[PDB]
């Protein structure tokens, strides 16, 4: 039923990227709420349950596969497949556990962690914080391989934490915003695996708060300025949605567009 994308890190290349996250893109937003350039995901409020998910199939060079799923008013990661056994993310609220059960349905094995999903509690389970977890292509490769051995035991909780760590900003991220796109492009051309600098790691942890400051602006201009910082972690200040135009490719839906 849900759209499926499909991605492989074997022989990835700047432009078979490219061509994944645009199609990521193309299946989150319908091109029904464009804000100064900027798109928005579609509303929570009233979505059929039949639009509210896509599916991002992930293979690697090791001939693995798994299935994200993936939230279409917010890119959020919610679950993934690996053959016969499916896992969710404990689901912040009723709706989001009710969405969850028309997922994977088929699926022999079905399983809600009973930890949530956001970074922080990632984080605490991986020891490592965003920072320090390098990402790339080789990163995700291994984050597939990882994922999918989590069910046999091949995988211990601290690697799977880490590995979804990887897939979330190589994949919902970089949907997010075309600068954290151009980062991992820049990883890929040059098989150079980084764990991602300030700039990446600002622009993630502000992603629902520039999403409200572009939505709720006077005509563009901020009320309040958003502290972002730069690639050597000097700080700079957002005051204009302008300057986040070619940062930002998508936005979580806040409010209506004022008329
Ligand atoms: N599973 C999952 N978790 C996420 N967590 C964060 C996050 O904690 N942001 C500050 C952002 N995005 C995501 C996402 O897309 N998927
Ligand atoms: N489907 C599903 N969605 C979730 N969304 C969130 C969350 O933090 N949502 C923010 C918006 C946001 C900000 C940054 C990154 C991603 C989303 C919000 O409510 O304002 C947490 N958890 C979940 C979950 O468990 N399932």
């Amino acid at each position: 039923q849900y759209p499926i994308i499909n991605f492989t890190t074997a022989g990835a290349t700047v432009q078979s990227y490219t061509n994944f996250i645009r199609a990521v893109r193309g299946r989150l937003t319908t091109g029904a709420d464009v804000r100064h350039e900027i798109p928005v995901l579609p509303n929570r409020v009233g979505l059929p349950i039949n639009q509210r998910f896509i599916l991002v199939e992930l293979s690697n060079h090791a001939e693995l596969s798994v299935t994200l799923a993936l939230d279409v008013t917010n890119a959020y990661v919610v679950g993934y497949r690996a053959g016969n056994s499916a896992y969710f993310f404990h689901p912040d609220n009723q709706e989001d556990a009710e969405a969850i059960t028309h997922l994977f349905t088929d699926v022999q094995n079905r399983y809600t962690f009973a930890f949530g999903g956001n970074y922080d509690r990632l984080e605490q389970l991986a020891g490592n914080l965003r920072e320090n977890i390098e990402l790339g292509n080789g990163p995700l490769e291994e984050a597939i391989s990882a994922l999918y051995y989590y069910s046999t035991g091949g995988t211990q909780l601290p690697t799977l934490a880490r590995s979804f760590i990887i897939c979330i900003q190589m994949i919902s991220e970089a949907a997010r915003f075309q600068y954290i796109e151009g980062e991992m492009r820049t990883r890929i051309r040059y098989n150079r695996r980084s764990a991602p600098d300030p700039s990446v790691i600002t622009l993630e942890n502000s992603w629902g708060r520039l999403s409200t400051a572009i939505q709720e602006s006077n005509q563009g201009a901020f009320a309040s300025p958003i502290q972002l910082q730069r690639r050597n972690g000097s700080k700079f200040s957002v005051y204009d949605v302008s300057i986040l135009i070619p940062i930002i490719a998508l936005m979580v839906y806040r409010c209506a567009p004022p008329p």
